């Protein structure tokens, strides 16, 4: 067990993680070496496949020529994870497709015959305690464990000795309900993991904590004061959406609603849906139409990026956030999602105006919809920071630079290494 924290019985919450000692803003709660993790197939090359640092010139990988190390050591360290799919990777050539979700269960399997006992990861809570929901699964989720199982047996069946489809949809079940993704300074996706005590933790759309990353090692630091005997809550979901749309993306993807001080009282959710002050004013049933549209183009765009041009999809950008604005304001929650899609678009594209343009526009309103220190709020002033000073805006450049920083000392500590990256950013201009 953690020091000055216990893992306890939360009613009608499970189990959760509880304060035996008072924690101030910025402090770590505790630290969680990854159990399992995977570094994404795109960030290959830029991060070592061990430690995660990003670094430039990294060692391939011999045999696959697929698997970056920082050194000889990082590669021998990770031997026993990169078997999984060294000759896998040459043997299939493109036929190699597994999903991040089967390559981190593989991962799972193969740290369970090699360390069975309970690992530096596992002190509050283990892997094998972990909640399954199994018994709340629809036939979609049940579908998509069968053909992760199949893609499982298909790819990893080398190494691994399987147990029986209950004990696999079991554990698929748990990864999908358990599974943290790692993300880099810029909310950017790095990989997927296991920390078995940081998911102890239950959830909140007013957390006391923040979950940062500092290589595959997850920090846990309060964002709020913590007094002895209150539950530690993390954020599961983006906090920048309504009560409703918050409750669907919990129910779906962690089947619970949640009694939370932001989702019991809805206060927040008039300034989230801001609506535009015409001298003829809104109807009712106008507002909830709007809405409807707006939780539909954000759908249509998650497909649209998968089949559409860049200019087809900052053109859906444009024409949603027309159609919006006859009954929202600029500060409208949805309509600030279409504008970071479109500036996401622009970053892509590696049109550095275009994207700083979007910036600007997004990011008051986005500092004063989320909490106080917030990964979204810093990652989009470092955005815009980083913008500034590409097209040499040094005053603007610092300014943002410095503001991402502040957040970033709360939630990641002062002594980070991408606050010292940033603070060089400051330096080098
Ligand atoms: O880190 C993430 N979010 C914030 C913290 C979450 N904290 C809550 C408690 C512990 C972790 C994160 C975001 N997106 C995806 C993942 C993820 C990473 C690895 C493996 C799987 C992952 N997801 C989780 C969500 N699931 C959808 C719903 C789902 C539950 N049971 C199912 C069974 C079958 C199909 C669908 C489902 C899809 C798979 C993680
Ligand atoms: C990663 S686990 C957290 C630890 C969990 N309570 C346990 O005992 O295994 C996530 C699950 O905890 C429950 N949970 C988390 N936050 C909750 C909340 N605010 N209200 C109700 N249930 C919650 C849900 O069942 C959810 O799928
Ligand atoms: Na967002
Ligand atoms: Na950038
Ligand atoms: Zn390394
Ligand atoms: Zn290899
Ligand atoms: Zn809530």
């Amino acid at each position: 067990g953690l020091g000055g924290l216990e893992r306890f019985c939360s009613p009608g919450k499970g189990r959760g993680l509880r304060a035996l000692q008072p924690f101030q803003v910025g402090d770590l709660l505790f630290s969680c070496p990854a159990y399992a993790y995977v570094l994404t197939v795109n960030e290959r090359g830029n991060h070592c496949e061990y430690c995660f640092t990003r670094k430039e010139g990294l060692s391939k990988c011999g045999r696959c020529k697929q698997a970056f190390y920082c050194n000889v050591e990082c590669q021998k360290e990770d031997w026993p994870m990169h078997k999984l799919e060294c000759s896998p990777m040459v043997v299939f050539g493109e036929n190699w497709n597994p999903s991040e979700t089967v390559r981190l269960t593989a991962r799972i399997l193969a740290k369970q015959k090699i360390h069975p006992e309970r690992t530096p990861s596992e002190k509050l809570l283990a892997v094998k305690e972990f909640e399954s929901h199994l018994d709340k699964l629809d036939n979609e989720k049940k579908d998509l464990i069968q053909s992760d199982i199949a893609a499982l047996h298909h790819f990893y069946s080398k190494h691994l000795e399987f147990p029986d489809n209950d004990s696999l949809v079991v554990l698929f079940a748990q990864v999908n309900c358990n599974g943290f993704t790692i993300e880099d300074e810029e909310l950017s996706h790095l990989g997927s993991a296991i920390f078995p005590d940081v998911a102890l933790m239950n959830h909140s759309c007013c957390p006391n904590v923040i979950v940062t990353y500092k290589g595959t090692l997850a920090e846990v630091r309060a964002v709020q004061e913590i007094k002895p005997g209150e539950e530690v809550f993390t954020s599961y979901i983006d906090l920048l959406y309504p009560t409703e749309d918050r409750n669907d993306r919990l129910r779906d993807s962690y089947f619970f609603t949640c009694e939370c001080q932001e989702c019991t009282t809805k206060d927040k959710d008039k300034a989230k849906v801001e609506i535009r002050k015409l001298s003829d004013p809104p109807k009712a049933e106008a507002i909830r139409d709007m809405v409807r549209y707006a939780r539909n183009v954000i759908e249509e765009f998650r497909r649209a990026k998968h089949y559409k041009s860049p200019s087809e999809l900052l053109e859906i950008c444009e024409l949603s956030q027309e159609k919006m604005s006859s009954v929202f304001e600029d500060s409208n929650v949805y309509m600030l999602h279409m504008m970071y899609q479109a500036m996401g678009v622009c970053l892509y594209m590696q049109d550095w105006e275009g994207a700083l343009q979007y910036g600007q526009k997004i990011i008051k309103p986005y500092s004063k919809h989320y909490p106080l220190y917030s990964l979204n709020v810093a990652s989009m002033w470092l955005k815009l920071g980083r913008l500034y000073m590409g097209l040499e805006h040094k005053a603007a450049g610092e300014k943002a630079l410095k503001k991402a920083i502040a957040i970033m000392e709360v939630a990641h500590g002062k002594d980070h290494p991408y606050i010292s990256e940033i603070k060089q950013e400051i330096e080098s201009h």
